[PDB]
């Protein structure tokens, strides 16, 4: 998969919603939506979201 599908997948694996994931990283829901559709490549928070998700930036980028 790409990033957008990874992020959607792991979120739904976590049973969280976009706004809830977003909030617990610190980001807006909208940043998660654009990431899902592939519009944000590397937004600022990528290591923060990765850390909050429990995965690497390399996992986010590529999908280990």
């Amino acid at each position: 998969m790409l990033m957008g599908e990874r992020i959607r997948a792991r979120r739904i694996q976590l049973g969280l919603n976009q706004a809830e994931l977003a909030q617990k990283v610190g980001v807006d829901q909208q940043a998660i939506e654009q990431l899902e559709n592939g519009k944000a490549k590397r937004p600022r928070f990528l290591p923060e979201l990765a850390r909050a998700l429990g995965v690497a930036v390399d996992w986010l980028l590529n999908g280990a």
